[PDB]
């Protein structure tokens, strides 16, 4: 396998860490291909839930936890410090919240959260890599708790970072806050896309296509699929009561990604930077609730 850029996996791994038995588990969480078989039966599925005021109720919580996990993880990033030291704390962090860390073994994926540096895109492992100077580093969240799934992750600076990493991760916080400020009744969820891709483009940068947002509740990934790059096929109009993500993936250099032989971890085909932010959000009357927003700030922690 020939790598795209500077990065290479820092193995062995730490053995797999366990969640004490007396946190509820997903159905994937004991299969043993990491399978979901809720998410199985519902595969193909263009229906989205209307979630109830219980489901509201639920959603809220894992996502205020779930927040709180990130918030915990961005603490800690800095020069010296690996991903997989990032994971541990981020385990504990589920397990004390009484939630399971949502990513471990879905799909076999090993670790508690995926931590992606520079060129990674998405889904990086955690592993035993010291984050350096100059790296950026995204941390991205799930946790479970009573049936519902709550997702969000933010790009970090790694102490002093570029000119050019500085514009990536802003611009690309900028692509997700005018993408959620258009949710409400009646948009169509192609139209999030447009809106992305608008001002990346403007920015120089090229928008991420094989990743999606999704919809998010009882199931970690359903429908509705959220494209981010401009005219996408997209199917569906938000409705009060909708909940999925916006997670866009913007990049220094070309769009085009491939994926590590470890199945998960994807990169630039190009080896140059590629930056994301995530939240979960909640459809309301007016527009949209998010629910994984910052509590005690009201930034991200990379201008702060
Ligand atoms: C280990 C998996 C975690 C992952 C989703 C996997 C398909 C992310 N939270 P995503 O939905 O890409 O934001
Ligand atoms: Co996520
Ligand atoms: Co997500």
């Amino acid at each position: 396998y020939r790598y795209t850029g500077k990065l290479r996996p820092h193995y062995p791994l730490m053995p797999t860490r366990p969640v004490p038995s007396y946190i509820q588990r997903p159905d994937y969480a004991d299969h043993p291909l990491g399978m979901s078989e809720s998410e199985q039966a519902l595969k193909g599925t263009s229906q989205i839930k209307l979630l109830s005021s219980e489901d509201i109720e639920g959603m809220r919580l894992v996502c205020r936890l779930a927040r709180e996990v990130l918030d915990v993880a961005a603490g800690m990033i800095k020069p010296g410090v690996t991903t997989e030291e990032i994971d541990h704390a981020v385990h504990l962090a589920c397990i004390a919240r009484n939630c399971y860390p949502s990513p471990l073994n879905y799909y076999n994926f090993p670790k508690s959260c995926c931590t992606s540096v520079n060129e990674v895109i998405c889904h990086g492992i955690p592993d035993r890599r010291p984050l350096q100077e100059g790296d950026i580093v995204n941390v991205d969240i799930t946790l479970y708790r009573n049936g519902y799934h709550g997702d969000l992750n933010e790009t970090f600076f790694v102490g002093e970072v570029d000119d050019g990493a500085r514009k990536l991760v802003q611009t690309t916080y900028e692509c997700l806050m005018q993408a959620i400020d258009a949710v409400k009744p009646g948009v169509r969820y192609r139209e999030l896309g447009n809106i992305i891709q608008k001002h990346a483009q403007a920015n120089g940068f090229s928008v991420v296509r094989s990743y999606c947002g999704h919809g998010i509740h009882k199931l970690f990934h359903t429908a509705p699929n959220v494209p981010h790059y401009a005219k996408n096929k997209a199917v569906g109009v938000m409705k009060s009561g909708h909940v999925f993500t916006i997670e866009p993936m913007i990049c220094e250099g070309g769009w085009q990604d491939e994926t590590w032989p470890d199945g998960w971890t994807a990169v630039t085909r190009d080896g140059k930077r590629s930056a994301q932010f995530e939240h979960t959000l909640l459809v309301t009357d007016t527009g949209c609730e998010i629910l994984t927003r910052r509590l005690d700030s009201a930034r991200p922690h990379f201008m702060s």
